[PDB]
């Protein structure tokens, strides 16, 4: 399994890298690794499993997080009130549109790769359309808004060497632009 040993932190290279793009099939090396993302996700989210392991909460990972420069992200975000739960390991993710409209976290955001709080809004597009692969090669496009928008540019910022903290103003950082929707 893997644990907080396996998540390499801010001033690590490979979070500032550009991921690489992953032939299809996958090798069994790759699964294996993806299937151990959402591992870590369901392991940091059961409170006993966390606090015998001293795992963070988390509701995505993407690979160069655990120093794999390869373009797959794990999301697992539970159900929390609507009925809508999100469980996608993604190969390739792509966004390939967006709403002008963006939303933010009224209370910013996290990274298990930063060991540091960083106040400051991080305004993303209200609604995306990621194409991308599931773990067998197959073909998925998401239509998401709102908190799992936000999750899912969280993780593809990672395969791009982005970090939710470059998108802070640094001037008026919990300002709010202005028609961005809180979520
Ligand atoms: O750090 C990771 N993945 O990179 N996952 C974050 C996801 C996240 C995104 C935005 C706001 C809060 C939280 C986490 O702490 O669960
Ligand atoms: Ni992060």
């Amino acid at each position: 399994m893997l644990t907080m040993k396996d998540i390499i932190r801010d001033g690590h290279p490979t979070l500032r890298q550009k991921a690489a793009e992953l032939e299809l099939p996958l090798t069994k090396e790759e699964k294996e690794t993806l299937i151990a993302m959402r591992e870590f996700l369901v392991n940091s989210q059961d409170e006993e499993i966390a606090k015998r392991y001293g795992l963070r909460s988390g509701v995505g990972l993407a690979a160069p997080q655990i120093n794999i420069s390869k373009r797959m992200i794990a999301v697992l975000i539970p159900d929390d009130g609507s009925g809508k739960s999100y469980d996608y390991m993604l190969v390739n993710p792509k966004i390939v549109s967006h709403s002008v409209q963006e939303a933010y976290l009224p209370t910013g955001e996290g990274c298990l790769s930063v060991d540091d709080n960083v106040a400051g809004l991080v305004h993303r597009h209200n609604r995306i359309t990621i194409k991308a692969k599931d773990i067998e090669g197959n073909d998925i496009q998401l239509r998401l808004k709102g908190y799992p928008a936000i999750v899912f540019q969280h993780e593809i910022d990672h395969l791009n060497g982005v970090m939710f903290y470059d998108h802070i103003d640094k001037n008026h950082p919990l300002q709010p632009h202005t028609d961005a929707v809180e979520v």
